[PDB]
């Protein structure tokens, strides 16, 4: 309902959603091709920007946007 939709979309169960894997996310919602918003939210979505932005990262981040 919040974050359980980074868990969830992880089909391969690692907790783990790196640049790709975000893209991927909103492209089951629509067809938008975006590398300036993908590189920038990447960054910003991760919070250590560690190659993927982890279960706890997201979580904190999440509602975060205060």
């Amino acid at each position: 309902m919040a974050e359980a939709l980074f868990k969830e979309i992880d089909v391969n169960g690692d907790g783990a959603v790196s640049y790709e894997e975000v893209k991927a996310f909103v492209s089951k919602k629509r067809a938008i091709k975006n590398e300036q918003l993908l590189q920038l939210i990447f960054k910003s979505i991760d919070a250590d920007g560690n190659g993927e932005i982890d279960q706890n990262e997201f979580a904190k981040f999440y509602g975060s946007i205060q």
